[PDB]
């Protein structure tokens, strides 16, 4: 990772993690964790594949690792019902996230 985009977004990966500390984003769903996951989600995307996407170098920019983030959120909202921990998580940290990389 010697490249400043691959340097920067690490940095955005923690701290986007850390608004998550008990990992609910951090690995890919599974059917067996969220029963009819596959079903509901097309495009599947969690921090830790992220982490590797960047590793990788494959983010061309910031934007196409902020669209990776607000893929997630977004899955989460749809999947999850309204009223649990996981939509409103994903909710917040959606918004919160978004705001703090607009400062960088």
């Amino acid at each position: 990772e010697s490249t400043p985009i691959q340097q920067l977004l690490e940095h955005f990966l923690r701290q986007l993690q850390r608004k998550d500390p008990h990992g609910f984003f951090a690995f890919p769903v599974t059917d067996a964790i969220a029963p009819g996951y596959s079903m509901i989600i097309k495009h599947p995307m969690d921090f830790g594949t992220m982490k590797d996407k960047i590793v990788a170098n494959e983010y061309k920019s910031v934007t196409e690792f902020k669209a990776d983030f607000k893929l997630m959120c977004d899955n989460a909202m749809t999947y999850n019902r309204p009223d649990t921990v996981y939509y409103k998580l994903a909710k917040k940290i959606l918004h919160a996230g978004f705001k703090m990389m607009s400062k960088e």
